[PDB]
């Protein structure tokens, strides 16, 4: 089980694709919902995601079919296509997934944010960093639902620097484009979803607190946080969850005016990576860093909830820390940081001490020694 959110709001979920092409926006939306009696949301909704995941794990695409047999009916606790909870403007989070991931794999995070009164737009990237993604070749294809699938690209060592950077720059553009789509839907623009889903986008009219915008992301998505902030001042702060800093160009480091929070795992980080995070620091800028004790890179994504403790530890899906314990720390510290830098009038300042790494299961800053 992926945990239910800790906040007071029921959670709805839907998907949005606009336009239908490979240059359009594809996102999974988590939102405060009016109703709580809908079907739960299918976690990995298409066989081709399992094929993609199998390719990313270095197994045969038929191991994909075994993963599909085991996980293909798994849900996540969000009311599928539930009506939006009316009568309130909600702050917006744009969320960026890691390498080998896709839009649906960070629901523990998206559901928790939505339960505290956020709308969350978890983008699916078309940069070939997703395990799989899909789109439609043209209008005819979209209509009949003839999907074109795009699978993860494996790089030669010589391609690494250049292609990771083209990818992080495409990802930032995709974050900005997803922001503009939501803001236009808030500002009442008719949008025909390329997906035929029983969720009317007209509900999102006048629903966004249009200045309370953040960008959050894990791993490759954590670098996407930083690139997005440097290029799009509409994002007011960012939270990088175990950021993988390698994709970033030398230029970006001095170019991030917004508050930025690094939440790291204990076991993923390494000097080269930490050195890059410290390059984002400047005396005029707001920066925070915490490390979750006993945690691994996978503690921020949903696979940490998908198996039991023994298999979980073996597959490096789980750390020494309890997965619910770890995500609560990262989600609660994130809420307090967002309240502070978005100027929210909620009770998220009850977790201010977590921003400073003041908890038995937090390390202030980093455990990693650099020079
Ligand atoms: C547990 C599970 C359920 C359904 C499909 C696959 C798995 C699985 C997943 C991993 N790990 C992965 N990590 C990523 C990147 C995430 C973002 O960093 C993609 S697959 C390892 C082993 C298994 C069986
Ligand atoms: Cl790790």
């Amino acid at each position: 089980k992926i945990p239910r959110g800790n906040g007071p709001y029921s959670v709805g979920c839907t998907d949005l694709m606009f336009d239908h092409t490979n240059k359009g926006t594809f996102l999974r939306l988590y939102y405060p919902s009016q109703d709580n009696d809908r079907l739960d949301t299918l976690w990995i909704p298409n066989k081709e995601y399992f094929w993609g995941l199998s390719k990313f794990l270095g197994t045969h695409w038929l191991m994909g079919n075994i993963l599909r047999l085991l996980f293909g009916s798994m849900t996540t606790p969000a009311n599928w296509n539930s009506p939006l909870r009316p009568g309130e403007k909600y702050p917006l989070v744009v969320f960026s997934h890691g390498l080998g991931a896709f839009r649906t794999l960070y629901s523990a995070i998206g559901i928790d944010l939505a339960s505290h009164g956020f709308i969350v737009a978890a983008v699916e990237h078309r940069d070939r960093s997703a395990s799989a993604t899909y789109y439609f070749k043209d209008q005819s294809a979209a209509e009949i639902g003839d999907k074109s699938w795009l699978y993860l690209r494996t790089l030669k060592q010589e391609e690494e620097t250049h292609i990771r950077n083209e990818q992080v720059r495409q990802r930032a553009k995709e974050c900005s484009q997803a922001l503009s789509l939501i803001l236009d839907i808030d500002h009442g623009k008719p949008v025909k979803n390329a997906l035929d889903l029983k969720f009317d986008m007209e509900q999102l009219k006048d629903s966004i607190d249009r200045e309370k915008i953040a960008v959050i992301g894990h791993s490759f998505g954590g670098a996407t946080v930083i690139q997005t902030l440097s290029e799009d001042q509409r994002f007011r702060c960012g939270i990088a969850l175990d950021a993988w800093m390698f994709p970033l160009g030398d230029e970006v480091y001095s170019r991030i005016p917004q508050p930025l929070f690094f939440i790291n795992s204990e076991y993923f980080q390494y000097p080269a990576n930490i050195i890059k995070m410290k390059k984002c620091y400047s005396p005029d800028k707001e920066r925070k860093m915490i490390t979750i004790r006993g945690s691994v890179h996978q503690n921020f994504a949903d696979f940490t909830f998908a198996t039991g403790k023994i298999i979980g530890h073996m597959l490096k899906l789980k750390g020494d820390i309890d997965s619910n314990v770890a995500i609560d720390l990262s989600n609660k510290a994130s809420l307090a940081f967002l309240q502070k830098h978005l100027g929210l009038h909620k009770d998220f300042d009850q977790w201010d001490c977590l921003i400073e790494g003041d908890d038995e299961n937090l390390i202030p800053g980093t455990n990693i020694n650099t020079t």
